[PDB]
């Protein structure tokens, strides 16, 4: 499904990235926003 997609791939997109907080919080607000413009 789209979620599941956008999830996956946002993840691992944002798990670049070095801040533990910065990258919870972006993968975290990243599927609400994804799948609220989705």
């Amino acid at each position: 499904d789209r979620y599941q997609d956008c999830l996956s791939e946002c993840n691992s997109r944002c798990t670049y990235i070095p801040d533990y907080a910065g990258m919870r919080a972006c993968i975290g607000l990243c599927a609400p926003a994804c799948l609220t413009s989705r």
